[PDB]
């Protein structure tokens, strides 16, 4: 909610249309009233033979990770085991319902069972080699934000962490014994962290709008805060301690580097991230309490507009 | 390498166990020797239903994207698919490719409905989940992982301003100062445990505080090493940072990062830290990267560096 | 009576339920009018079934704890057999007559077989789930809670050892001041978002800090109650600290313990807090309870307690 | 590990015996050689009842849990009804699995739609009047114990947050003071916290056995700690900061009255779960970075060996 | 869009006249309908000619590189076979599989013989050459040129170093100057004919040198430009020196570097240097580049972009 163009946390809307065209599929499976036994049995026997290519996909996997168990699994096996093949007593009882299952019941539309596990291990190391099964950017982006694999996330805990924490309880005492000190307008008691989306930060706040310019720098490890005052058609409508992000700075300067494998478009999709991620632990934090107030602006305009309108 | 416990970057220990298993299918099926037709007809309805169920997911993910639509992909459809259903043209045509060797190989919307249903079972309930192996090596190979997003922040901020005048610094302070000669190379601890103590002395006796550096400023500290009571060597020692956030990040609740993970992305960060020093400019071996796991005398592994 | 959105204790909606099921159940009988022999008969074989279930479901459990013998049940095979399968003489003789019902009653061991395959499956999938209301109604019977804890342990730990003196150390200061007379009743703030400022003046303006009480030493504030600039009133105001350790709590990850779980239990621990003190007694409406959930003036609501 | 009484996190044994109790039906079967459709659908068709017994069961905890919408779920009946039936899209989709699997799929032993629905409501009802499913409490205490729903987990991270956490940090530097002041043996620089399994904590520690008595008042919220010395044979093998664990003797007075509920056995359980989480809480914490060590003991012995030990 | 006469990049037009002869081809063999069998016949023979003659093409460039393979490859084998053959297995593979269709349709020594000696005349009389057009867009695409390498060096060597402290000694000339204040930019020359006078005034009258900027010497110059005999205002004109490089460079003869080579690679450069400078974390805008080329008035163009 911090600008219209920051996207918002994915919801179970895939779960919604899954329900939809399970309940159009079910209905259509009546309406034809084809016999209900070869139904089952014929998504048992695909089910089993998905349980089975996972299992061979497994082991494929595993003969690699094989030579990785002594660094990046702590030499144990059946942590391999279970990272290659998700939980372990849980897909083994899937395992032995599909042999059970398919060594049994007849297959009317399949091979038969040593000759389809042939054919699948054949369909599994096609895939593996021509990469068929990959992922969509889709399931990679759902992924990287439910398990919080990225490095928006780490950029922002590591500002949370390691800056924000450690001025948020000073500023509110500085920027009173500033404001006491000096009998020379009004200071607001909150820093306006910028956050610009496209990653363009200037050394110099005051270029990105003239009416922002520099006033003084704010009295005390050693934290310089330089407050700027706000020109309104030439007249300062008041003044406050502003800033840019730091993360965005080194995200777009990872950008620019080759040894990052980070594009223009990574760097503003971590660049939306960020903003949202340090949106929530600001919102979920004890030292952030109307204390300071997060401004995210993507230029298509003037900073001034924006920041006063927040004031 | 840094160290035996860090993992090497991922080896094609896949595609042999690939070339394995192929070997193996082909000598089985030359020894069943069943007429290839029905092998090849078989073969195509299976990557038919495949490419099927591939379709409905994306079919699903475009009906979650339809409210992010506006937002992640600037209002474009044409984005929005391509994310969900992977490359447009090409998976298009694999698609049509497929449904036209299913339609022309011999119930026809029976089974259509069959599979829709066990699509839309398999993604309400999960039934193919993500093996973590999987997810690690994907993140791995596409950059997705916090270690080097902590990493490269580490490099652009800290080191890249402080290491060039590091060796500068330490010139002058050797030309200030004498017996006692320090190193003049910055040796960065990477504690895999991400147990940092606030100083070095507390972490170890054997380790002792010597002097600050000369100095926005960037203050470091020369530190003093013993070995049975003398003085071995000097050394500007500094903890790394990333290694301290993670752990902090460990210990909130709002971050999901596991102690697991923890371990997982220090050992990530220590080989992608080496692997930006190995070819920064500002890198000159002014700067060493020490690893050490508690099972130990961090004293004796910084000297051993030395 | 605290607070409109604290939760009453459970009443018996699921008995009216019960009962409205079961009556709708005799309706449907009657108006089929089926006969009774054999509803009588597949009754009596679904219970059997659910039995063996149970007993199979017991038996697994009793394999888990076969290894904590020696520490959950020091050593003591009948009350291992008594926790994993309930009252060991009754379920002993429930599965009997099941039993013996099930062979009485009208394959064998082949739905034996498959009645043992269907437990093995719900125990390792998980098929049978326990309903989240169902736990919190478990957990809230039983007092299997964590607000249950920390409200008996500020009621004995602190409120039990302040409320008789708190009066006279009020009385005293008092008779030692002059005319408003501050209030003889502890108005404990209970703030159910868990976000308690150090000081009251930040979290409202119009409450000021006046003074501190007399004295092992606790020392409660006087603060300045003003309504429109002018002070209506003295009392002392006290946060209560268990919503500031259930913050940290929920702050945490190695609590198990949620944002929404840190708001179930901030309701129960005024709940039951208020329980407590209702019957206290060492408290003689000497503390007045106030709680809030922000959507708010603070001092308009400690002076409608007043 | 600090008591062979303490009970050991619940493994997963029972997926072992599970799955051991999963390979000898399948062994079961395959002997017997019975029609394997017969099998799933017998057992698709139990797992359907299943489901809808307990789809029968949380409408009847609906049918309480509406009467708490406007307070215990923030007015939302999605929160309830989540609450109340698991997840609320995968539940629905096993429904309707289950009603178009009964509907559709032949029975040999089961009765009609309507009448099974009618003999699996009665059944449902004689089960909540009656109580007849009786949750036995070892899979109750594997609930409680998973979800942290008991009163030991709260009381210890209290004991933590509040008290801990405060005086760790600056306990080895009152301690270090101390030995410098007063050269009179040395006092270990670490916290020691005893924890009586039995609740029975007397308010002086010197009591509780005469080989400890109490030396001195270690100087400094009003954090003062008595220091007591080991008598080994009448001579001071050691001295340390030694005290009591609060919350055992808030348990202990919470088994006193009655408006609790907390028996002894109960008391008894919910000591040693206290006595384990805090040992977690202390492993992992960073204040507690071998500043304090538990001694958990239980009177069937003298308290002095064991201090002594440990030292 | 920094002048008319400066190529935009390479596009797909080729792509639409591809799509266009497909369509025509498509259209016309629609229209007569001749069997299939024939034309998949001669097409894949003519496409396993091609194949044939491409390895014949790499086995020659591999007896060529015999000798370079210890200087350019470093001594290994492989790396010359793929550089030769391109792409080592996709390569392979094709060949393999158009050697085995040729051999399935059915002289045959004859052929290979023949298709062998065009070969050895393609190669040695050259019919097979790259049009300029064809070397100038893989040029462009795998950025072999003078220019990428000039505008790349001047970049990090010249504007890198300068752009930062430009706007602070043009902040102190204009505190310190009573009468015009000078321009916060540099106000870079682009003269694409690259026939670059020593000094402006030679360029044009209308242009005056005023005074040279406080200073590494770099020692910048500030104009002043004349409209109607009058100063408009006054600005840090510098010249590209890469351009004088690349005239002085087509001046001599060891070069290889003719007048169309030199405006194309001047051209490019312009178009580089702006990309660069679009991207670059140093210009905050305080460098606008100036392109002009006779068919020309310097002052009112340099006006325009006041
Ligand atoms: C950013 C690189 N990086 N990535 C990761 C991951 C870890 C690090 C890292 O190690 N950085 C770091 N370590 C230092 C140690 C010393 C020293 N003397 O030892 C000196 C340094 O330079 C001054 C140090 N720096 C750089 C500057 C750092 C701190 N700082 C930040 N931080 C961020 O913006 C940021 C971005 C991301 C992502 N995560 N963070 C939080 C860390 N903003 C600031 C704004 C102001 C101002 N308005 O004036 C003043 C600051 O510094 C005063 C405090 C100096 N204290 C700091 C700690 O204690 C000793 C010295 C600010
Ligand atoms: C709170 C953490 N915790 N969770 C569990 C479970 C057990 C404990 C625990 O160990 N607490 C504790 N033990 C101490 C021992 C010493 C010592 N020198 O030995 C010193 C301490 O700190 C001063 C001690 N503290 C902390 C301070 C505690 C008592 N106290 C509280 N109570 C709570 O907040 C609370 C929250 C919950 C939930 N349950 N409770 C009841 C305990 N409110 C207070 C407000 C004031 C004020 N502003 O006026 C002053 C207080 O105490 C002043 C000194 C009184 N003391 C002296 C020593 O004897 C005991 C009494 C207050
Ligand atoms: C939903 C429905 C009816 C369906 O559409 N298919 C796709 C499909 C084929 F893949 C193959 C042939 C026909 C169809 Cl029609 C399917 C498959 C199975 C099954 O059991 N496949 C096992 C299996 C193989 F068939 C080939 C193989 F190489 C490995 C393997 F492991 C069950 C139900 C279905
Ligand atoms: C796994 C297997 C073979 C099994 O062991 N039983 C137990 C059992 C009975 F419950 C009932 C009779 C015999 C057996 Cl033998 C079972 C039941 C069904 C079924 O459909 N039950 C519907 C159903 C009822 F019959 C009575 C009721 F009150 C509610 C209800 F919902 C399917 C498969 C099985």
């Amino acid at each position: 909610s911090l600008h219209p163009s920051i996207p918002c946390p994915r919801g179970h809307g895939a779960q919604k249309a899954a329900l939809v065209l399970l309940s159009a599929c079910l209905v259509t499976l009546w309406g034809l009233g084809e016999p209900p036994e070869h139904t089952l049995r014929y998504l048992v026997l695909h089910l089993a033979s998905l349980q089975l290519g996972l299992l061979l996909n497994g082991v494929c996997s595993l003969a690699e990770e094989l030579r990785h168990i002594h660094s990046r699994y702590r030499g144990s096996y059946w942590r391999t085991v279970r990272a290659c093949l998700g939980c372990p007593l849980r897909r083994g009882a899937l395992l032995l319902l599909s042999i059970y299952f398919y060594y049994s019941l007849p297959n009317a539309v399949g091979p038969p069972f040593t000759w389809m596990l042939a054919l699948l291990g054949l369909s599994q190391a096609l895939n593996i080699l021509l990469g068929l099964k990959g992922l969509a950017p889709a399931e990679i982006s759902a992924v990287c934000e439910k398990g919080n694999f990225n490095v928006a996330h780490g950029l922002a805990w590591s500002y949370y962490i390691g800056y924000l924490r450690l001025i948020l309880p000073e500023l509110q005492a500085r920027i009173r014994t500033y404001n006491q000190h000096y009998n020379n307008g009004a200071v607001s008691q909150r820093l306006y962290i910028l956050l610009p989306l496209d990653c363009g930060v200037p050394d110099n706040l005051s270029m990105a709008d003239p009416n922002i310019r520099f006033l003084d720098k704010l009295p005390q490890r050693v934290y310089s805060n330089s407050i700027y005052e706000l020109l309104e058609n030439g007249q300062r409508a008041g003044t406050c301690v502003l800033e840019y992000a730091t993360p965005l700075q080194t995200l777009f300067a990872m950008s620019q580097y080759s040894q990052a494998g980070f594009s223009r478009e990574d760097r503003l999709e971590q660049a939306k991230l960020f903003c949202r991620t340090l949106e929530d632990i600001l919102a979920d934090a004890p030292e952030s309490q109307n204390n300071c107030r997060l401004i995210a602006y993507q230029e298509p305009f003037s900073l001034s507009q924006e920041v006063l309108r927040h004031l």
